C-alpha cells in the first residue's frame, strides 16, 4: 500500500474515465503527458491521495490544458488553459512522427527539391525534429516541427547512410501547412549503406567468442515488495517510473544497525539535450530535449534475456498511458540485477600475518530508450559500500550530413562524402537530498597548495578548504578539475561519533558544459547546462531544470528563474542539480553503429558512517 | 623461442652461475635487482641475445656494482661500480625491512623515548621508510632508512591503530649505527584497536549475500602459447613481468582482416610515488616511490581462485631472483580472464525496423603488490572495441599519525586520538608508441568555442584545434578539463581510408598532478609528477621518469633531463609518459581498512579502423 508503488493499469483507466466524464477527453484531444504526483512533504499524517498530472492537447487548434486528477476521491483537481506562446508547447506526440513527412510529400515546392535531386518521393524518410525559438515570428503560438530528409533505397535499408542535405522544411503540425522550404544546394546524396547486419559490410561473424555464463543458484540477494521496493545488502528504495524521466529512485535509505538513514528523497535525470555545433542553416537550430521535448520514458525498449541483461534478471514492467488514455504495459522496460565487482577491500599484513580479502558487488538499476537515431542505457548502481553511482550509456546511430567538398570545421567525414556534425549529449540529474534527514547544506571543497616557508619549511604541506553555500543566489558552481574540487552534501544536525557533520561527496567527471555562445537561444532554453552544480531550496513545483514545457519555449524558465527567488539554503531541504555530458566529435569508429560512451557521476559517504561500512562482509 | 617470453628458474639460476664465478657475488653482495633487458631495437635480423641487468648491493660497505650479463653467451659483459653519492643507493633490500627495528632496540635514545611513554620495546614495530634527501649532510652517500614506530598489542594486533607520534630515528643499515634520533614530544599513543577480523568490531557477519556464479562451460576465449603470448579476440600481445616495474605489455597489435597492425611496443607503470603533505617534522620528508625504491614486483600476492579472481581464471607464475640468486617462483602472481562488459552496440530503428543488439567483453591483465600498510592492484583491460584501459585499485591500510588536540589542517581524524596525514598517489604511465608501426606523432586536442558573429549567427558552433608537439622542450603538458584536452597519437605515414592519418586518442581522468611546492625535495625527485603528459624520442637507457636509482637519489634525473636534449619527435619513434594520480584526504569509511577507491587512464581508437571494428561479433 506504498504511497510510491508504480501506477496500475486501473489507476490509468480510471484516470481516462474521469477525464472523459467531465468533457476533457474528446475526440480532437490527445493526451501528451500522464504520470503520477509524489506525495506532498509531511504526509507523514497518513492520508494517501494518489494524483495524477495530465498534459492535454487539441489536434484542431484549441487550447492545450494542464489537468491534475486523484484516482483516490474520483475527481477533477484543477484544468487550466494553457496560453503556449507564453508558457511553451505541450511535448512532441509518438502519432505526429509520420505526419511530418507525410504533409511534406504533398507540398510542391517540397518535391521541387526531391525532383532536382532525382529522388522518388516515396523513399524519402523525414526526420521529425523539434522546432526551437529563432527568428521567424510566425512561429510564436504555433506547433512547429522541421524536417531533414533521408534516403531508404530499400525498406530494410538504413536511412541514416543518405541524408539529403541542403534542403529542410518547416511545418506546422496542427494548421497541417508547410510554411518554409529552405534549398540552399544540392549535395550529392552519399551511396555507401550503413546496414550493420548485412553481411557483405560484416564479413563472416566470429567463431571465437565462447559463453559467459552467470548464474545465481540460489536467487538473487534482493527482494523486491509491494511491486517496487527494493532490500538489497542494507540499502533500501521505491523505483519509480515517469513517462518523461524514466526511471526514479525514491527514498534512498541505508540500514545502519539498527537505524534506516536517509540519503536521497529523489533520484532522476530530469533534463537532456544535445545541441549540435554545425553553422549551417540547415542545421544551425537542432537542439533536442529528448527528456523534455519527446518523453524518454515512453520510448523505453523492452529488454531481452541475455542480450540486454545478462544475469539472474528481475524485471520490471511499468504502465503509461498512450495518446487516448488507454494504459500501455512496457513488458521487461526495468532490469535489476546484483553484479560481482571485483576486490572491495585486501590487506596482507607483514606484522599481524593476518591476510585479507574481500569482493564488492553493485546493485544494477536500468534501462534503455530509443528516440530515432539515438539510444540511450541508463544504469543506477549502489555498492556494498555506501557507494551511488549513475551512468548513461551513449549508442545508436549518429546523426549525419553530406561531407562538404573542401571539408569543414564542424562536422567530421565517416564514409565518401558523409558526415557527422559535432553535438554534446549533456544531462541534468536533480538529487533531492535528505542526508539523515531534510536539514542539509552544500559546501565546496577544493585543494589548497601551500608554499614553501615559516610552517611549511620542507614545502610538502598541502590542505583542503570547505566554503558553505548559504543562498541560491551564491550555488550556481563551476567544475575546477586542476584543484580537484568536489561538493559535500552534510546535515549539520546529525554528527557521527567524531562529532563532524555527516556527508556525501559528489565526485564529477569535469567534462566541458555547454559549449554554444551565451547569448545564443539553446544557451538561454538550456541555461542549465551552463554550469556544473546548481543547488535550491525545495519546492513542489520546481521539478525540471528548463520548465514544465520545453517546446518551443522561449527561454530562461527553470533554474535561472528559481534560484532568483535567493532562498536559505544553509541547512535546509534542498535539491543538487548536478550537469555533466559528452562533447562528442564523430569518429569513424562510430559509424555505421556506435559503440556505447559513458558519462556520468557518483556520490561517495563522507563521514557519513563511524567506520567502514562493509567490516561485516563475509569471506566468500 | 619468443625473445619476449618470461625469465625462466634456468635461466636465473645460470646468472647465479655466471656471477658467482666471476667474482661477484661473494657472501657481502645482495641481488637488489634484477631483470631481463627487453631487444634491440631492430633484432629483426634475428639474433636471441637473452640478457639480464643486475644491481648488487655490498653488505660490507663496498661499492655496489651494476652488471649486465648474457645467459645466452655466458658471459658478463660489463660491470661498472657506482658512486651512490652521485647517482643514487641501490633500492631497498627486503632482509633491511627489520634492521631498522632491531638496531633501534638496543639504542639508549631510543630506549629513553620507549620509557617515557611506558612502552614495552619488544611491542614496538618500526616502518622502514625511504629517507629522500634533505638537509643532513651526514646522509650523502650513506644507506639510510628512517623508523616510524607503531606499537602492537599483541601478535596478531593491527600496528597501525597505534601510532607512536612525535618520534623518528634515522638509521645507517650498512655501518648498523643510529645517526638522529628526534623526539618532540609525547603524544597518547591512540588506544581503540583496528582489527577488522575481530568479531567484536565487525558484528555479525552478514547471511544476505548470496553466490554468483561466472563460469565458462567451454574454457575461455583467449590462448596463451609460449607461455606468454595472448590471442584474444584480434588483440594479440605478449604479458612480460618485471621485478621493479611488475606486469609489462609487450607488442600489442590488433588483427584487422589479414594484416596484423601494432598499437603499443611496451607499455609499464614505471613509476609510483606517494607524497605525504603533513608539515609535521616526524613526517615531513615522507615519500615513498613504492616503484623504483621498493620494487613492486617482488611484492607481488599469490592471487587465489575465487576470493582474488573470480570466473574462468589463467595463472601466470613469475619467477624472480632473491638475494642470493636464487630462482623464487610467485605462484599465481599474474590473473587472466574475460569478462562480460554489458551492452557494446544498440538500435532499434524506427523506419528499418531491425533490432540490434551486441554485448561487450574485456580481457583482463591483473596483479596485486603489498608494500607495507598499502595493497594496490593494477588491472590491464582490453575490449572488442580497440579500447585500452589502464585501472590501479588502492586499498590496504591508510598510514596513520596521532590527531592533535586542537586539530589540524594536513590530518584528518578516523578514530579517537587517531589521524592520517593527507597525501598523493601518483602513477606514471610510459608507453612505447607504435601506432601502425614506428613513425608516431603526439597532437593536443582543445575544444574551440565561437562567438556569435558571421558565418556563426546562431552562435551555436563550436570547433576543435589540434597542435603538433615537434620537439621535446614543447612536449610537456598540463591537463585542461574545460577544454576538453586530449592527445592524440597517429602515424602521419599511415592512412585509413578516408587518406586521414590513422590514430590513438588518450583520455586522461584529469586529477591533480603534484602538489608539493615546486623548490621543495620531492618536486625536484618526482619532477614526472608535476605535469600530467610527457613525450620523448626512443632510447635504450631512458627506461624510468626518475632515473635507475630512486633512492637517496638528489633529484633532476630522468624526464627533465631526457626532454633536455631536445630531440626530433614529429613522426618518429616516441614514448609518452602520462602520470595520473588520487589526492587523498582520508575519510571515516577508510578506516580501519580502505574499500578500493580507482584511478587510470584510457586511449580509444581515432580513425584507426576504416570504420567500426566490432561488426564482425555474433548475437549471443
Ligand atoms: N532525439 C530526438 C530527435 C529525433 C527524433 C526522431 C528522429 C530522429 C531524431
Ligand atoms: N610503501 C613503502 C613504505 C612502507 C614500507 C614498509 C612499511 C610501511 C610503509
Ligand atoms: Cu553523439
Ligand atoms: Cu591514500
Ligand atoms: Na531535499
Ligand atoms: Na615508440
Amino acid at each position: 500500500a506504498s504511497p510510491f508503488r508504480l501506477a496500475s493499469a486501473g489507476e490509468i483507466s480510471e484516470v481516462q474515465g474521469i477525464l472523459r466524464t467531465a468533457g476533457l477527453l474528446g475526440p480532437e484531444k490527445r493526451i501528451a503527458y500522464l504520470g503520477v504526483l509524489d506525495p506532498a512533504r509531511g504526509a507523514g499524517s497518513e492520508a494517501e491521495d494518489r494524483r495524477f498530472r495530465v498534459f492535454i492537447h487539441d489536434v484542431s487548434g484549441a487550447r492545450p490544458q494542464e489537468v491534475t486528477v486523484s484516482v483516490t476521491n474520483g475527481t477533477v483537481i484543477s484544468a487550466v488553459e494553457l496560453d503556449t506562446a507564453a508558457t511553451g508547447e505541450l511535448p512532441v506526440l509518438e502519432e505526429e512522427f509520420e505526419v511530418v513527412e507525410q504533409l511534406l510529400a504533398t507540398d510542391e515546392r517540397w518535391l521541387k527539391a526531391l525532383a532536382a535531386r532525382n529522388l522518388d518521393v516515396s523513399k524519402v524518410r523525414v526526420a521529425p525534429l523539434s522546432a526551437g525559438v529563432f527568428e521567424y515570428a510566425e512561429e510564436r503560438g504555433r506547433r512547429i516541427l522541421r524536417g531533414l530528409a533521408f534516403v531508404q533505397d530499400f525498406p530494410e535499408d538504413s536511412a541514416w547512410a543518405h541524408p539529403v542535405d541542403g534542403l529542410v522544411a518547416y511545418v506546422d503540425v496542427v494548421s497541417k501547412e508547410v510554411t518554409r522550404v529552405i534549398d540552399t544546394g544540392v549535395f550529392p546524396v552519399p551511396a555507401e549503406h550503413g546496414n550493420y547486419t548485412d553481411p557483405e559490410l560484416t564479413g563472416p561473424l566470429r567463431t571465437t567468442q565462447k559463453p559467459i555464463s552467470i548464474t545465481q543458484p540460489e536467487g538473487p540477494s534482493f527482494t523486491v515488495t509491494g511491486g517496487n521496493h527494493i532490500e538489497w545488502e542494507k540499502w533500501s528504495l521505491d523505483v519509480g517510473f515517469d513517462v518523461r524521466e524514466g526511471v526514479v529512485l525514491h527514498n534512498i535509505a541505508f540500514r545502519d544497525g539498527d537505524r534506516l538513514r536517509p540519503i536521497i528523497n529523489r533520484a532522476s535525470i530530469a533534463e537532456m539535450v544535445v545541441p549540435y555545433g554545425d553553422p549551417s542553416p540547415i542545421r544551425s537550430w537542432q537542439n533536442y530535449f529528448d527528456t523534455g521535448e519527446y518523453l524518454v520514458g515512453q520510448y523505453a525498449n523492452s529488454l531481452e534475456l541475455g542480450c540486454d541483461c545478462l544475469g539472474d534478471i528481475t524485471y520490471l514492467s511499468p504502465v503509461i498511458s498512450d495518446a487516448f488514455g488507454n494504459p500501455r504495459e512496457i513488458r521487461n522496460g526495468i532490469c535489476m540485477h546484483e553484479e560481482d565487482w571485483g576486490i572491495l577491500a585486501k590487506h596482507s599484513d607483514l606484522w599481524s600475518g593476518i591476510n585479507y580479502t574481500r569482493r564488492n558487488r553493485r546493485m544494477v538499476i536500468s534501462f534503455f530508450t530509443t528516440i530515432g537515431n539515438y539510444d540511450y542505457g541508463f544504469y543506477w548502481y549502489l555498492y556494498l559500500d555506501g557507494t551511488i553511482e549513475f551512468e548513461a550509456k551513449a549508442t545508436g546511430v549518429v546523426f549525419t550530413s553530406a561531407f562538404p567538398e573542401g571539408g569543414s570545421d564542424n562536422i567530421s567525414q565517416l564514409a565518401p562524402g558523409l558526415g557527422a556534425p559535432f553535438h554534446q549529449h549533456i544531462f541534468s540529474a536533480r538529487l533531492d537530498m535528505a542526508i539523515d534527514g531534510f536539514t542539509n547544506r552544500v559546501e565546496e571543497e577544493d585543494v589548497v597548495r601551500q608554499t614553501m616557508g615559516p610552517g611549511n619549511e620542507r614545502g610538502n604541506a598541502f590542505s583542503r578548504k570547505r566554503t558553505v553555500l548559504t543562498r541560491e543566489s551564491e550555488a550556481v558552481r563551476e567544475a575546477d578539475a586542476r584543484t580537484g574540487r568536489t561538493w559535500i552534501i552534510s546535515n549539520p544536525e546529525s554528527k557521527n561519533r567524531l562529532n563532524e557533520p555527516v556527508g556525501y561527496k559528489l565526485h564529477a567527471h569535469n567534462q566541458p558544459t555547454l559549449l554554444a555562445d551565451p547569448g545564443s537561444s539553446i544557451a538561454r532554453r538550456a541555461a542549465f547546462a551552463t554550469k556544473d552544480l546548481w543547488v535550491t531550496r525545495y519546492a513542489d513545483d520546481e521539478r525540471y531544470p528548463t520548465g514544465d514545457f520545453v517546446n518551443q519555449h522561449s527561454g530562461g524558465a527553470g533554474l535561472p528563474s528559481y534560484i532568483a527567488q535567493d532562498r536559505d539554503i544553509d541547512g535546509q531541504d534542498i535539491v543538487v542539480w548536478h550537469t555533466f555530458g559528452l562533447t562528442h566529435f564523430p569518429r569513424v569508429e562510430d559509424w555505421p553503429i556506435m559503440p556505447v560512451d559513458t558519462v556520468g557521476f557518483k556520490l561517495r559517504p563522507e563521514g557519513f558512517f563511524d567506520r567502514s561500512p562493509v567490516l561485516d562482509v563475509p569471506a566468500n
